[PDB]
């Protein structure tokens, strides 16, 4: 008892799918040439001026299966939430969306434009509905909205869980 | 020149719509009992605890009319943005949608819920496209989410237009 010094490592992954590498490269003049890579720094400089202790993972794939499989990877091992856009595969992908149902661990989906606002084809989010919150329409700023969500979260659980939850 | 001391009070516009006034007196246990004035407060908090320079004023109504009345005496007066929550209007009213197109500023919608994820009739929101952004499933903490968002929004505004913009 008192043998567990406190309190956190958060580890949370960020997973971000088709195109989005190329941002900065054909667009945005929406954002002015930011980059995928930019918007990593960004997270991470969020963490930093918050004095947080928070450790990000980034990772980009165009493929629906290496998605999934990093989900997996995550479910036994270490993350303790993910934050993903899937892009175009929100659309589309009941598997990602499966995926995140039985991940087993708190998922924000983000999306840099307000898909709401755009085609049809656009407006239905199969991974949105297996999340818990979704953000879309404030560009790489929406990535530190689901941080700041995710930090809470996350603090809230282990409050509960441990000192409360139990003092082995 | 070097006559109008800087910078900012923000006022921002917080309006909600039908039924939010009920919660935490039928439900949330879904939250534990948070009231609709209990969110407010925790906004006011936000405020305080990142010293900002905001001034936050709040408005539900159940009627669609007293909605778009409130985003209209907006347009011409002192409110910079709006964070609202149309509830279950966002789904079915154009005429709100329209209000906001034309509010002439940013415009945030906040559900407390994923409305993605529930009824097919709850899926669709015609006030959500409208909005520049839109955060859904966070419960509470979407409303600071919002607020930090719009902070971001408005600051960066600023610099632009003024100092830069023009130095009369
Ligand atoms: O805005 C972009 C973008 C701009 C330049 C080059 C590549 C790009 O890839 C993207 C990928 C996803 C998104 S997104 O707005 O974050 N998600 C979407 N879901 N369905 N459509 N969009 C925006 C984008
Ligand atoms: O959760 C509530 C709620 C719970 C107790 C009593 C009244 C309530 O009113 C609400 C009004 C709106 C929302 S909402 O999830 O923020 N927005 C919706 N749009 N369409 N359906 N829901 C949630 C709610």
């Amino acid at each position: 008892a008192g043998l567990v010094p406190r309190g956190s490592h958060m580890k949370i992954l960020v997973i971000q799918g088709p195109n989005l590498n190329m941002l900065g490269h054909r667009d945005p003049r929406l954002y002015g040439m930011v980059t995928l890579d930019q918007i990593h720094e960004i997270m991470q400089t969020f963490v930093k001026q918050g004095n947080l202790d928070v450790e990000l993972e980034f990772f980009q794939t165009n493929f629906e299966g290496e998605i999934i499989d990093k989900i997996q990877e995550s479910v036994g091992s270490e993350y303790e939430g993910i934050i993903i856009n899937p892009g175009a595969f929100s659309h589309t992908s009941i598997a990602i969306a499966d995926a995140i149902m039985l991940a087993g661990k708190p998922v924000i989906e983000v999306h840099l434009t307000n898909i709401q606002a755009r085609e049809e084809f656009r407006k239905n989010s199969y991974t949105g509905a297996a999340c818990g919150g979704v953000i879309m329409g404030f560009g790489p700023l929406g990535y530190n909205m689901a941080l700041m969500a995710m930090v809470n979260i996350l603090a809230e659980m282990k409050a509960f869980q441990e000192a409360q939850k139990n003092n082995p």
